[PDB]
């Protein structure tokens, strides 16, 4: 079963309101569009550049990345509520060690991963 859940309960509400600013943060500075954040969420994968970028300021913003700004999967980790903890750990655990030159390209590859390995519950936002 690989329908997105999106209910009242998951993706965790106070979740997604801690995220929302840095969302208008991220949105701004970036350009990349409303639909094609939903659209990666919740269809199919596609490569917008704009929306690679995207996905690496919010780790940034979200204060999960390394001193070189990579993303740091325990500070992520750490950072999600308690109710995903298992949920996370397997969505993960074959996407530890990306690929790409930038950092935006190793963003995009997170995302792509994690929405492979389980995309009823994957999510952006
Ligand atoms: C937080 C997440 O989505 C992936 C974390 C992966 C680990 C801890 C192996």
């Amino acid at each position: 079963d690989t329908t997105p859940r999106r209910d009242a309960e998951y993706p965790p509400p106070e979740l997604l309101e801690a995220l929302k600013p840095l969302h208008d943060i991220c949105l701004g500075k970036t350009g990349v569009t409303e639909e094609a954040i939903k659209k990666f969420s919740d269809e199919e994968i596609h490569e917008d550049e704009k929306l690679k970028c995207y996905m690496n300021c919010l780790f940034h913003e979200a204060k999960v990345v390394d001193d070189n700004g990579d993303v740091h999967l325990e500070k992520l980790h750490d950072s999600l509520p308690s109710s995903m903890h298992d949920i996370a750990m397997h969505m993960g655990k074959r996407c530890l060690y990306p690929e790409g030159e930038t950092l935006c390209d190793k963003a995009f590859w997170l995302h792509k991963c994690w929405k492979q390995s389980d995309p009823k519950h994957y999510f952006l936002v």
